[PDB]
């Protein structure tokens, strides 16, 4: 079994990359792709609270992402891993670290402690980081489309770089500035290398 | 202003005590009584999840109590304290430590770390622990089965562990006494602190 997560800011081509990689991997592996809340009832109810939030306190928001994360992990991820599957998960702990911890300013360490309570030692075996420059990301969120939104996007990227610097061994950075066909190929090759070894 | 929490197992007389102490304190202080979620919209929505169906994982439950706790603190407790109020809060961090941490078996240290994330340094100025024996508590509950009795005993064992890592904020009141005495001791403990 293997638990692989995908991370990156908006404009990194993430959703498109995970979908294409998943379509290629199913040919050779027993794999599922999911994301939180991923249809788990309590997680879906938590998502409604988050989306209905009127200027929600950032720590309450971080706890709701963590509670949805645990429900999705216990009811969906863990049973698939026990069946020997490869699980591809679109966003996991590192999204809370980059967004809630770094960009929103709670602190990466504090958000990590909250998430360790939620995941109870179940870190990913491998995390693909779709490394898009702030400039390319900005353009992918202009062509397919504010100073405070641009500043937030830059802060999310800065947060992912701090996370990757501190836990390099768990991450594989993929150049997401390339055309999407190349990003897909590099991501697929990185995953097969890990799965075959 | 003062943030005062009340803790204890079921059958400790906690409801009677808070209400009676509120009626005495209102003569001299601008006092409010509250409990989580306490009417805060997001907290009320979290409470509906906890109550309205699931076999729910104990850690998800602990995180929902902590999220409701933060919403109640930020939208209800902190604004009342800024108005100079004495806030009497029925259950706070120590209930998660005794119930989720100890009795449900997640671990008190794990639950404390989760709750410190939720309260971000806002510990009570004073916490009244209504120290009832399991036997007296069980008699007040009837005024249940083996599983329920053992869980109640485990909650009390949990509070003893928390109160063992004692000092300053915690004030233990003998809740085995008749309720008029528990109320008097609680009121006198609170006035001593406030004055
Ligand atoms: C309970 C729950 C879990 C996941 C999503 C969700 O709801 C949404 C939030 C947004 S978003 O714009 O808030 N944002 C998009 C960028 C990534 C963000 N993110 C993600 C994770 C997993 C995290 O841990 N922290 C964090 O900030 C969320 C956008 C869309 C949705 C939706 O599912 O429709 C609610
Ligand atoms: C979101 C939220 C917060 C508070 C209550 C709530 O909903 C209830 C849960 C129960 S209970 O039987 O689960 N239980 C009763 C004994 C004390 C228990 N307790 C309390 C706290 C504050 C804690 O941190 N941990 C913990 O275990 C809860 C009983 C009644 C209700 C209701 O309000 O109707 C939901």
């Amino acid at each position: 079994s293997a638990f692989i997560t995908f991370e990156g800011p908006e404009g990194s081509g993430k959703t498109t990359v995970i979908n294409e990689v998943y379509h290629r991997l199913v040919k050779d592996y027993d794999v599922i792709m999911t994301r939180e809340p991923g249809g788990v009832p309590t997680g879906e109810e938590i998502r409604k609270i988050v989306l209905e939030g009127n200027d929600m306190d950032i720590r309450t928001e971080a706890m709701l992402f963590a509670a949805s994360r645990r429900e999705h992990l216990v009811l969906k991820v863990i049973p698939a891993l026990k069946e020997g599957k490869v699980v591809l998960c679109d966003r996991y702990i590192d999204s809370s670290l980059a967004y809630q911890g770094y960009a929103r300013g709670i602190g990466v360490e504090e958000v990590r402690a909250l998430n360790e309570f939620a995941i109870n030692g179940l870190y990913p075996d491998l995390t693909i980081y779709l490394n898009v420059s702030a400039e390319v990301g900005r353009e992918r969120i202009i062509k397919n489309s504010d100073q405070e939104d641009l500043k937030f996007h830059e802060k999310v990227i800065e947060g992912y770089q701090e996370i990757i610097h501190n836990e390099s061994q768990r991450f594989k950075s993929v150049n997401a500035d390339q055309p999407l066909e190349n990003v897909v190929e590099d991501t697929y090759q990185t995953i097969i290398k890990y799965l075959e070894k």
